Formats: C-alpha cells, sequence, structure tokens
C-alpha cells in the first residue's frame, strides 16, 4: 500500500538521499511514498503523523529531526521505547577531525549546522573531544543552515582571522560554499587550506577538487527503516535501535597543512 | 481521497525537487498529501506510475515535465479518472534559448551539448530545437551527448567530447551535470571559462557555489508546482485557480562563460 514519510524540506540533499533509499526498498516491496514536509516547529512533526494516519498509511518513516516527547520508525536517535535507524553522528564528526589531525593539522575550524538541531551537538562533541584528546585549544565554530550560501558566509568570516588550515563543515553543502570563498580568495585546496564535510551526497565526488567527507550510508539507512516498519506493519516486535557506522571517504580535498617533504 | 499523486523524476535530482516542493506545500495547505510515483530509467514507467496512483485511489495526478509529453500521460488526461493536470514550461523552450542566445552572442560557433535522456519526446524536441537555433545562426551541428541528470554523467559525458576538443562552449540539460562537466574540464588542464565556456540549467542554490560559479536558466520551479495544485483542485473541488504568477524563466549570468579564445 502506501508508507508516509516526514521529512524537512527537500533543500537539504542529505535527507533527499534517504528519501531515494525509502523509496528503492519500498517500491521493491509493492509499497508507495506518501511525503510530508515540515519546518522547524516540533508540533509540524505531530501534526504530520496525524495527517499520514488520517490517510490510512501502513507505516510512518520520520527522517526529519525530532526529540520525541499505524507503526512508526524514526531516523533519529530517540528513546529506546522508540524504533530508531540512525548514523552514529558523534563518530563520523571524530573521524573527521581525527583525520585532519593525523595529517598535522592543528587549527581545524568548526563550521555547523542549526544547533536546535538534535545530533548538532553531537557533532561538536566528536569535533571538540577529538582536538581534547591531542591537547590542543578550540578554534574558532560558526553556524550554517545546511546551505552552501551559509558556508560561503561562515568560510569568508573565518577567512577575516586566517589563521586556521582545516575546515570541517557538518554537510557537503556547506563544505561546496566554504570551496567557493577558498577559491575565491585563491588558497588551493588542500595545499592551502584543508576542507572534509559530511554526508557523501553523490555530487561530492565532484566538487573542485573532489571532496574528503563522512558518508552517511542513505541507502542502506532508508532500506533498514523499510525492512523494520514492514516487519512492524506483517505483526512483529520492533526490532532493536539500530545504529549505522559512518565511514569518512577521502578523496582530494584534504592533505597535511605544509609539504611534508620539500616545506 | 485528499491525495494527490505526482508522476516526477526522481527526488536523486533537483530539478524535480525544486517543483516537488512546489506542490507539497500547495497540497498541504489545500488539505492534500502528496504520492510520489518515481519514474526512474525509461519513460515505459509513465504508464505503471500512473496506475499506482490510480491504485491508490488518489484525487488527482500531477504528471511533470518531460513525462507529460509521454503518450501514456496525454491517454490518463483524456480519460479523467482521476483528473490529470500537467506541469510543465511553456517557440517552446525559452528557457533553453536564453542560453542558445548568450553562448552565440559571446562569439560560440561549436557547442556541445549534455542533454537529458532521449527516450523522452521532450528530450528530442529540446535537442532539435538546439539544432534549428544553430542552423538559423549560421553555425555546425552541436556535439550531443546524452546524461542521466546525475554528476558523474556529466562527468562522464564530458570525458567522451574532450576526445575531440573542438568545441567552445557547453551546455549542460542540468546543474548537477554541469558540475561534472568543470570537474572532467579541471581535470583536462582546461579553464572555465577560458578555454570552455559552460551553462547549466535549473538554478540550484548550489550553482553560485560552483567553480566558477555557474552561469545557469532559473525557472520559478516551485509556483509551477503551486499552480499545478491549484488547477487540479479546479478539477477535483471547482475551487478557483488564483491568477497565475509564474515567472518567467531568467538566464543567471555568472563566472562559467567568455567568449571563445579563438575570436
Amino acid at each position: 500500500h502506501t508508507i508516509g514519510v516526514v521529512t524537512t524540506g527537500l533543500s537539504f540533499y542529505g535527507p533527499s538521499q534517504i528519501l531515494v533509499g525509502i523509496e528503492r526498498a519500498a517500491r521493491e516491496h509493492g509499497y508507495s511514498l506518501l511525503l510530508a514536509t515540515v519546518h522547524e516547529d516540533p508540533d509540524e512533526v505531530e501534526e504530520a503523523i496525524n495527517t499520514l494516519r488520517e490517510r490510512r498509511v501502513d507505516g510512518i518513516i520520520i527522517v526529519a529531526p525530532h526529540n520525541s516527547e499505524p507503526p512508526v520508525v524514526f531516523l533519529s536517535a530517540q528513546p529506546p521505547g522508540v524504533p530508531t535507524v540512525s548514523v552514529d553522528q558523534y563518530a563520523g564528526a571524530r573521524l573527521a577531525t581525527e583525520h585532519l589531525l593525523d595529517l598535522g593539522h592543528r587549527r581545524i575550524a568548526l563550521i555547523t549546522g542549526p544547533q536546535d538541531w538534535l545530533e548538532a551537538r553531537e557533532r561538536l562533541q566528536g569535533w571538540r573531544e577529538a582536538l581534547a584528546e591531542a591537547g590542543l585549544p578550540p578554534p574558532a565554530v560558526l553556524q550554517g543552515d545546511w546551505s552552501a550560501a551559509s558556508g560561503y558566509e561562515a568560510a569568508r568570516q573565518l577567512l577575516e582571522q586566517p589563521d586556521f588550515t582545516a575546515i570541517f563543515a557538518a554537510n557537503d553543502q556547506m563544505a561546496l560554499g566554504v570551496l567557493r570563498a577558498l577559491h575565491e580568495r585563491g588558497l588551493r585546496v588542500p595545499d592551502d587550506v584543508s576542507v572534509v564535510g559530511f554526508d557523501d551526497i553523490p555530487e561530492s565526488a565532484y566538487f573542485h577538487p573532489p571532496l574528503t567527507t563522512v558518508r552517511q550510508d542513505f541507502e542502506e539507512l532508508g532500506r533498514q527503516a523499510v525492512e523494520q516498519l514492514l516487519e512492524m506493519i506483517e505483526g512483529e516486535e520492533p526490532p532493536p535501535p539500530a545504529v549505522l557506522p559512518p565511514e569518512l571517504i577521502v578523496r582530494e580535498s584534504t592533505a597535511p597543512p605544509e609539504n611534508l617533504y620539500f616545506q
């Protein structure tokens, strides 16, 4: 029949790749997708679940962030009573900051998304604590809204006091903006400044230069959400809260801060 | 009931995503929910996408271009159960014509075209539009290759075109493909716009943060979606649609085009 999917705006490409993964596994089981989008209001998520239930939906998947206060499967970390399938956002942000630390970077600036995002502090903690174990004082942290515009605006703000050799952006779109700012001011990536992103949206392998980023397996995430929801539909206990490991994809946007041999 | 079905290209592609944003907003504001019928690789899926929306007793079907020009989309509109509204931007491709006139007025004579999948009638009609426009201007036929709207196919099509590097301008049917075009050229050591001019289509928010910033055709995708909902609702409830406020297509000139280096 139909699966209802609650998501943010389609301008966020990570979540958009989750919709592609949901659709592929749902189509494989004869299920259509019923789309409902929300915008920051926490009661919009609850109201969306109502409307989908009014429309005789067999199951609901919540891609949008919502701290939880037909069967339902959330795609973020919720209480253990709520069925979840999520990606370790803390681990992802550690692998990225530790990768930059391993290459010799010490001043790694962080550009996060909105801080109301439940796991945006889980990204901040992975970055801050990685610099903790390395015994380093925290560099600049700036705010974006998952858009390339804010990534560009955050990077030119960091460029006002250029005391950084790497930028970790909380998603690929913001990272694209970061690259734009650095290429405009004539700084080379990765020779002058390394950039690391989050999500592995298909476009990030074709940025200039190909972006090193933390891959959330959106396709597997959408697959596991449909599989858990389908078992609950056909009568089964909710499978345990599942957490997917993020992978760091190293491409061309990252290098040691200076040349290791010829300085 | 209280559900609108949409035959659409996949959410992986950001042109059709922007259109779906307007559809979902306008349908929710009128009490309807968006049910998805995604066409992936072949226009033969348009018939099956219509019957899948009919199987869920949807009140009305929106068929987004280029799927509306397919024969089984005309038949469903003639059947009228459930009512069917086409979404398209109606010479015939004024947006593309702006790209053509932009490249010609710069002096470009040898154009390379990276189109969408040629299986659709609109894609072949768009290709003929370029051919007729180039012939009327006294230009040789363009070099033509087929993408699949993804940045990968944009990158791969450009590399095959570069095996015959006689062109000075490339038009990419969407901005994602143009992103792969830029990377392929920068790998081959070609400068944009100095060696090769690149133009895209759809004004995706990331366009201004490509390297170089990408000249592109902006179409009012969101309003086109709202207008499709208000027209389908005239067929369902008899509700009078508001006055049409769709802005015409607009070429967004940036930094990706320049006169040909030849002369």
